[PDB]
């Protein structure tokens, strides 16, 4: 999905992400979550998996990393809002963070 | 190097990095530079090379990435300032970016 | 492309790759090339770029690595032969290696 | 350790690796193990972690990858045999494969 999520889609997709720890940013139609690992080795291994998925689906995250911390913000710049692509990427990220 | 850069060291090593595009932050004793690649494939390949060097040196960057852009801030948190480790990592980053 | 390369396609696309250092295996319809970098940092950075492209194309290489060396064999297992996917991945590999 | 493992060291270090699935190659003083993941994404994420450790310890593996399979052979070419460095790398690899 390249268009903004509908009210119905948000009610059916966001609750699960919120339950997983993601939050909706106050200033942008985007979701955000910070992941913490044991060290940089584990953090970057995680980032490499996310990077691979980003190229597989042609959708990229905004992210900041400092050693074992990875802060991720997902939104679609081509339309300026949250799309199904962001939800899909978030779901993959949760799998990667859980080693699944 | 693990100790803060002396005045002489800064004069000898920082100008080259500034000529290469790095700048010194005003609120912190740290250097910064935004790199712009063609796409994320190039950007992450570059990040992977920097990540390898980070573990080789046990010195890590503070960095942000969005598609083809990579913003890097370097400083030594252990002593709260710039050290030769930051200079060496920045020099490696320049080679990897080229 | 997902179907086996035709005679015309092979004549049009393979010579360039051979000029670049790729060779055709004798026991399989596949192309091969060993890349030699300066070190593992360069080699793995290169591998990371190829890995990203592999997932973008959903087409994977058969590769071996030891420090600065990376041996790559390309073929399409789905049909047991060379396809345009192999040619396109090889061309990307050439750019990444440069 | 940059020298070959002693008979004593082999008796105290190899059993654990054998128990983990590693085997001693017949033609070389090296250890070998094949790892299988769900897909290439997981396999390469694993490889990135191993790559990071290889640069951290300045010791590199011989490895072959085809999609979800990663075959790893560990030995020290600077002396032509198995060293403490190979054991250390093997132990890290086991952690990475287990997501630890």
């Amino acid at each position: 999905d390249a268009q903004w999520l509908t009210a119905e889609e948000r009610d059916q997709l966001i609750p699960g992400l919120k339950a997983a720890g993601w939050s909706e940013l106050s200033e942008r139609d985007a979701i955000y979550k910070e992941f913490s690992f044991k060290n940089f080795n584990q953090a970057f291994g995680f980032m490499s998996r996310v990077a691979l998925q980003a190229e597989k689906m042609n959708h990229h995250p905004e992210w900041f990393n400092v050693y074992n911390k990875v802060q991720i913000t997902l939104t679609s710049h081509d339309c300026g809002g949250l799309t199904k692509r962001d939800v899909k990427l978030a779901q993959f990220i949760e799998k990667a963070a859980a080693s699944l």
